[PDB]
């Protein structure tokens, strides 16, 4: 058994994480770092909306945990605040419950898009989100980072709602470090 249930080891001085979206209204999304849950059902922290937990990237401490209702309030503004008030070397991980796109508005588009999201520009109703973006420092270009998955009634593994979405990967904890010549 690997950190976040992982499918092989992660390399040595590598962070862990597992990006998990909501299945329809019964089955949560779910942020794991370093095998533990920073926003899921586990630690009661989870709502439909926009899930985000920033962690510290330079000492692996998580500093917010927070969710955006995109379907009732105007969380829209708050959220936009929220990432960009973020500090230099923070690595933030964002998942949909339910809903992030009902009253998602341009100014919190081009907060996460300014993080390198390219699919943030084409969330819909009810869509289904994950995303892992790195603030002060680039994630290296091989790591999966980002997945969208859109309402199909097709395709819907729930009535009304797309399949929920996953992402794993292992981040460098060294991008950063001071290095000797």
């Amino acid at each position: 058994r690997q950190k976040c249930d992982h499918w092989s080891p992660c390399p040595p001085d590598t962070y862990a994480y597992r990006l998990l979206s909501g299945g329809g209204r019964d089955k949560y999304a779910k942020i794991c770092f370093e095998d533990e849950v920073l926003i899921g059902e586990k630690t009661g922290n989870v709502a439909r909306g926009i899930n985000i937990a920033v962690v510290n990237y330079e000492t692996g401490k998580v500093i917010a945990t927070k969710y955006f209702d995109m379907y009732e309030g105007d969380n829209s503004g708050p959220m936009a605040k929220f990432i960009q008030s973020t500090p230099s070397k923070s690595l933030l991980f964002m998942v949909t419950h339910d809903d992030g796109s009902s009253k998602l508005k341009a100014q919190a588009k081009d907060a996460i898009e300014a993080l390198g999201s390219k699919e943030i520009k084409n969330m819909k109703f009810r869509s289904s989100w994950v995303f892992v973006a790195a603030k002060g420092f680039e994630l290296p270009s091989e790591i999966e980072r980002e997945k969208i998955n859109h309402s199909d009634q097709s395709r819907n593994r729930y009535a009304g709602w797309p399949a929920e979405i996953q992402i794993e990967g292992c981040i460098p904890k060294g991008l950063r470090d001071y290095k000797d010549d």
